[PDB]
């Protein structure tokens, strides 16, 4: 129970947003499913699992996203270029997530059908604003989660806004129901070569305690 | 460190009920809160503020715009989780330090205010809120693996009435209400399996 803390603040500490990426660092399906395996034990709403992520390691590829990512050259210099998604209609899936449940004798028939109505209604009821507002969410969640994984493997990440979603989507065939809500870039960054870490608030100026 | 994470990752459960005697500090909270200082945010804005309850009647009206849900008030704290939609008009000042300690000069400064500006100012309001709920989850999901770190259990809520807690918590419109979570410490025998986990080939693909 006794040295989580140290190791997460080390963690935490030595996490930079990279401004570049180095050539001769190519990362493999194996090095990131291994990060995905954490991924995949997110929280998320429902359990819902809204998040999908395009992982781009074709050079071609990330040298045509340049253009979409506002010119943003590290695309290009990076392992890989992942775009992380979120389905708007993620709660569509609530009866086969939860369908296992049934099968395991863990709910009869009527508590599942029960239970995938109450998540599907959580979602329409509330409209398509909150369907995306969901899509965002989670996706950004899992996001985080993914970028300290990258880290604690030794790999460095940037998230990134700085894109036109809809080239995204045209450049890489992405359906309509997926939110692109963010990129982010992984690879090696030159340590000797990093500006400090920006300024950063105090906690006494984003914490309100009542 | 891979070996560490995996561990507090793989333990990690979001938290069914809280038990009793389990009272929870401004230095433990802050002790998180300064890891979650160091969470990425866009153009280094910081967007997302915490609104951490502590106040058992607080935790009683909050229970009432939750649906009722027991584990707001047997928690030993409520934070609410909020992105601020006009967050970007804090540029000039965040960016400051960089002017007054001579790294930019003042049009390069000035030209790094200004892009970060426009960046929002041309998108519009659908984008400033999009940002605030983006950058709070990044926030919170920083938050909620501090708390595990630290020994914590966190339960992230989306189930609740967000104009009622505004109303509660004397909330400005300036913020969206991203998330309530609540932290304690959960009967661990207490616990159902983790909930089915679509495979890794079932939600990513490679190009
Ligand atoms: C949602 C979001 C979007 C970002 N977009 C970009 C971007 O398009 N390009 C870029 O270079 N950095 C981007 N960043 C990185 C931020 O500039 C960076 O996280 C911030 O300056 C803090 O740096 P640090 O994370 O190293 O402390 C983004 C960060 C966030 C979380
Ligand atoms: C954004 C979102 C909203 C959530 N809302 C609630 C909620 O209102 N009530 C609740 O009991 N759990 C809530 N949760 C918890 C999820 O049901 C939980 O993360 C999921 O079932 C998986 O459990 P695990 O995280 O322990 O593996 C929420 C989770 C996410 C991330
Ligand atoms: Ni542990």
């Amino acid at each position: 129970h006794h040295h989580h803390m140290a190791e997460f603040t080390h963690l935490v500490n030595e996490r930079r947003s990279a401004s570049n990426f180095l050539s001769g660092h190519p990362i493999t399906k194996e090095d990131l499913n291994e990060m995905f395996e954490l991924v995949a034990l997110a929280p998320s709403a429902f359990n819902l699992q809204h998040t999908k992520y395009v992982t781009v390691l074709d050079q071609d590829v990330k040298e045509k996203l340049k253009q979409a990512a506002n010119g943003q050259y590290k695309v290009v210099s990076s392992s890989a270029v992942l775009l992380v998604l979120g389905d708007k209609q993620a709660y569509q899936q609530a009866a086969d997530i939860y369908e296992g449940l049934k099968v395991l004798g863990i709910l009869n028939k009527q508590e599942y059908d029960h239970m995938v109505q109450d998540t599907v209604s959580f979602y329409e009821n509330r409209g398509e604003q909150f369907k995306r507002d969901e899509a965002i969410r989670n996706a950004s969640l899992s996001a985080m989660m993914f970028m300290l994984s990258a880290a604690a493997a030794g790999w460095d990440t940037c998230p990134m806004i700085g894109f036109d979603a809809e080239a995204v989507k045209r450049i890489l065939n992405i359906d309509d129901q997926f939110e692109v809500v963010m990129m982010i870039t992984i690879g090696k960054e030159k340590t000797e070569s990093r500006r400090p870490r920006g300024y950063r608030k105090p906690v006494n100026e984003f914490v309100e305690y009542m």
